[PDB]
């Protein structure tokens, strides 16, 4: 019906996802998860059964909180599905193998499942059981491997169950790999690092990017559902304000706790003292412009559209803000 | 004292702050309570109560508390180990090239990273963990298993009835100490060894000394550097010591990774290396210990405190030639 229409645009930069979610009843993570899967032949190469799939799909959407106004299902089917156009983008063309496609969206749909609505720094420092367990480090980003590993135990959710030994063992380490390079604090390396490899890139004739080892791949990997993590304001404007309601929501919510706890309010967590439009410019200006533009330089000049957009979206916000 | 175990015990314990203490006599001699023992003894010297207003009962109610979850079946990782590392961590603290180096707090961190650094040490390896696709692997995505368990046990312990032992540290004390000892146990891991000595080899390269050959440290980096190697130092402290302890460390060991051998044996896995009771050169294993692992890494240790750990070095030395001259 008017799901089938809306899951058409599957392969393209800004798919209507609340739509889809709508439309699904609640169930956007598991339609988009399925029709990626499909479209990439994904269950015929690695001998997934069907059933099994979905099982598996519905149990790790049921994972993402629906209280959570960012941090949800849908917020998974976005990475998920950005994730899927990234890896299509002409200068990776046959590059990397179907296990490695796997993993990039595996990695995509668990990479933030069970979140719990509030950041590291806020677990770490109300001495939460999560930053006990997870020694400060990468707290919720281990959690969230653990728990989307954990979930292929469950009945009929073992959706790797045909892989060989050898290629469970290279897509668990992918995946954890590509999980872990989500935590915001690695961020400025994983950047830093990115601009060297784009210095340095090398292309076939074909003007296919050439990467010849693990860590060139994993890096490139890491990055990508980086961008798909941080690519909210890359997209159409109606689905970026969007993003940007739901993600104050949450914000405000941490805010409001540690208000109660009589702790310092966290930058952009005071609902009563923030700035939406300088929030989000200051967003494209010290993170997603420098990380989008440097992937735009990697794989030139295949992103120039998602560029523009965000350029476009930046010059948007900030037309409303005085100044000088 | 510390424990309600018999006799003296007393006369041991003289040679807290020597290398060789006989651990495992102080652990027989306290009813298996080496850990407790050595770390009241410790803080009662270094007089650490009373700079961190640690009450008594609460100190001694930890140690129990963090001694019972070693493992008392457990061959080697059990509270011996931790009482040992923790013993020699303190003779290591004290020597000269690092008088007045180091906090209170620093020095805190180090002896109680050392003291939960193998807490519920399963007795199996991180690699054995990570083959059995084990509930602890998957808790923490295959990386540092063991270590980041270790101190999750460690610091959990502290929630248990009267068992915190910083409650009367600042918040930002208790915030500076919780991360010196992550880094620290993190360390330990022995998959980050060959990073942390190359580290360590630089460190001595450019190395600064007062006229009295005391190491002068700059910042965090400097003196979290020297205290992750010193306390690596001291888990890989066996050979250096007197031949009896090597020795009954040595037995140890062997017995714990024969077990873990025989559990691959009998799930069809491919023996670990130095596992395999049926096929083990355990004369021969220590002198390439010593060769590859644990003299670099002394040697390295002893140029920074030149020429303080000169005698640690020479036993060391002396403790190859005996399990090379027993290879039969
Ligand atoms: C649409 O906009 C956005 C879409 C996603 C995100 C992604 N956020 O992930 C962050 C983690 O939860 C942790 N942070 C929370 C914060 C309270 O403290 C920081 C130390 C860490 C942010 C967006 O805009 C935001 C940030 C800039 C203005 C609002
Ligand atoms: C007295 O000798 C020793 C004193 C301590 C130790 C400390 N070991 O900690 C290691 C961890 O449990 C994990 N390993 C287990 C092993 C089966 O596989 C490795 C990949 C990692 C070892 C000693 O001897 C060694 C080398 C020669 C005989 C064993
Ligand atoms: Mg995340
Ligand atoms: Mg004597
Ligand atoms: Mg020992
Ligand atoms: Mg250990
Ligand atoms: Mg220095
Ligand atoms: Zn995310
Ligand atoms: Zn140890």
């Amino acid at each position: 019906d008017v799901l089938a229409k809306e899951l058409e645009d599957v392969n393209k930069w800004g798919l209507h996802v609340f739509r889809i979610a709508e439309l699904s009843g609640n169930r956007p993570l598991t339609v988009i998860m399925h029709t990626i899967f499909q479209e990439r032949d994904l269950l015929k190469t690695f001998k997934i059964p069907v059933d099994t799939l979905i099982t598996y799909l519905m149990t790790l959407e049921d994972h993402y909180h629906a209280d959570v106004a960012y941090h949800n299902n849908i917020h998974a089917a976005d990475v998920v599905q950005s994730t899927h156009v990234l890896l299509s983008t002409p200068a990776l063309e046959a590059v990397f193998t179907d296990l490695e496609i796997l993993a990039a969206i595996f990695a995509s749909a668990i990479h933030d499942v069970d979140h719990p609505g509030v950041s590291n720094q806020f677990l770490i420092n109300t001495n939460s059981e999560l930053a006990l367990m997870y020694n400060d480090s990468s707290v919720l980003e281990n959690h969230h491997l653990a728990v989307g590993f954990k979930l292929l135990q469950e009945e009929n959710c073992d959706i790797f169950q045909n892989l060989t030994k050898k290629q469970r063992q290279s897509l668990r380490k992918m995946v954890i790999d590509i999980v872990l390079a989500t935590d915001m604090s690695k961020h400025m390396n994983l950047l830093a690092d990115l601009k060297t490899m784009v210095e340095t890139k090398k292309v076939t004739s074909s003007g296919v990017l050439l990467l010849d080892n693990y860590s060139d791949r994993i890096q490139v990997l890491q990055n990508m559902v980086h961008c798909a993590d941080l690519s909210n304001p890359t997209k159409p404007l109606q689905l970026y304000r969007q993003w940007t309601d739901r993600i104050m929501e949450e914000f405000f919510r941490q805010g409001d706790r540690e208000r109660e706890r009589g702790m310092e309010i966290s930058p952009m967590c005071d609902k009563h003292n923030a700035s939406v439009e300088k929030s989000q410019v200051g967003f494209i200006d010290y993170i997603v412009h420098p990380l989008w533009e440097t992937w735009a330089d990697l794989v030139h000049p295949d992103a120039q559209d998602i560029l523009d957009t965000l350029e476009d979206n930046r010059e948007w916000y900030q037309s409303t803000i005085p100044q000088a």
